[PDB]
RNA sequence: UUUUUUUUUUUUUUUUUUUUUUUUUUCUCCUCUUUUUUUUUUUU
């Protein structure tokens, strides 16, 4: 928790453009029919692990660069 | 006291052959309406 608030206290502090999408999920029973439909929404541990692949996969991609250049 | 005679079941067998699924019609034909076309992002 801690680690993920932060490294996004700095690469905001840089400033990123957090945004959203109009996303649905649905259920479907046994007989595979709409009990219902419900919103669907971005979750704190989701901004987290978001951030923290982010920053992993950019590491990769700086060791990958200049490891290969073209 | 009533003798004698009037044929019967066609003859034949020791002939060659080098093709081939099917088969033969039916004309031109008015697709109705918020749009440029949305798009990163993350959890599978």
């Amino acid at each position: 928790t801690d680690i993920a608030r932060h490294v996004r206290a700095k690469r905001d502090g840089c400033g990123a453009l957090e945004l959203e999408g109009v996303e649905v999920c649905v259920q479907l029973d046994d007989k595979k029919n709409i009990h219902d439909l419900i919103p669907k929404q971005p979750l704190e541990v989701h901004e987290t692990v978001a951030e923290c692949m982010i920053l992993a996969n950019h590491w990769v991609a700086k060791k990958i660069w200049e490891s290969f250049p073209h």
